[PDB]
C-alpha cells in the first residue's frame, strides 16, 4: 500500500535505495518499471537478502493479485525492507546467544554475580561492586540469584 511504501522509502537512505533501483533495472528490459516475479529472489539474493522459498512464494501472492506476473520497485522496496528486519533481527538473537554462552563460564545454564563482575571488571569501565549487584538485582527476575538467558535477553535488550 502507499503507506507502507512511504514507511520503506522512510527507513532506506536514498544512496540505497538508488543502489536498489540499479540491480532491479537490470531485470527490467521493458523499462516498465517492473520485474518478472520469477527474478524476485534473484534480486534479493544479489541485495543480500535471504527469503526462504515459502517466503517468496507468499510475497508473490501478494503482489500479484491481478496475474500480470510482474512486482513494480515500490512494492519491491517494501518487500526488501520487510525482509531487511526480519534478518536483522534473526542476527541479532543468535547474536545474544552468543553472547550468553560465552559469559556462561561455567556453562550451567546461568551467568552468576562472580561471572557478571568478572566480564563487566573485564570491560576496563570503573564499575564496582555495588555496581555489579545492582545490575544483577535488577535483571534477576525469580530472585533466586543468577541470570538465566530468559533473564539475559531481558536484561540486554531493555525493554526486554
Ligand atoms: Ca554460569
Ligand atoms: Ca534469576
Amino acid at each position: 500500500a502507499m503507506d507502507q511504501q512511504a514507511e520503506a522509502r522512510a527507513f532506506l537512505s536514498e544512496e540505497m535505495i538508488a543502489e536498489f533501483k540499479a540491480a532491479f533495472d537490470m531485470f527490467d528490459a521493458d523499462g516498465g518499471g517492473d520485474i518478472s516475479t520469477k527474478e524476485l529472489g534473484t534480486v534479493m539474493r544479489m541485495l543480500g537478502q535471504n527469503p526462504t522459498k515459502e517466503e517468496l512464494d507468499a510475497i508473490i501472492e501478494e503482489v500479484d493479485e491481478d496475474g500480470s506476473g510482474t512486482i513494480d520497485f515500490e512494492e519491491f522496496l517494501v518487500m526488501m525492507v520487510r525482509q531487511m528486519k526480519e534478518d536483522a533481527k534473526g542476527k541479532s538473537e543468535e547474536e545474544l546467544a552468543d553472547c550468553f554462552r560465552i559469559f556462561d563460564k561455567n556453562a550451567d545454564g546461568f551467568i552468576d554475580i562472580e561471572e557478571l563482575g568478572e566480564i563487566l571488571r573485564a570491560t576496563g569501565e570503573h564499575v564496582t561492586e555495588e555496581d555489579i549487584e545492582d545490575l544483577m538485582k535488577d535483571s534477576d527476575k525469580n530472585n533466586d540469584g543468577r541470570i538465566d538467558f530468559d533473564e539475559f535477553l531481558k536484561m540486554m535488550e531493555g525493554v526486554q
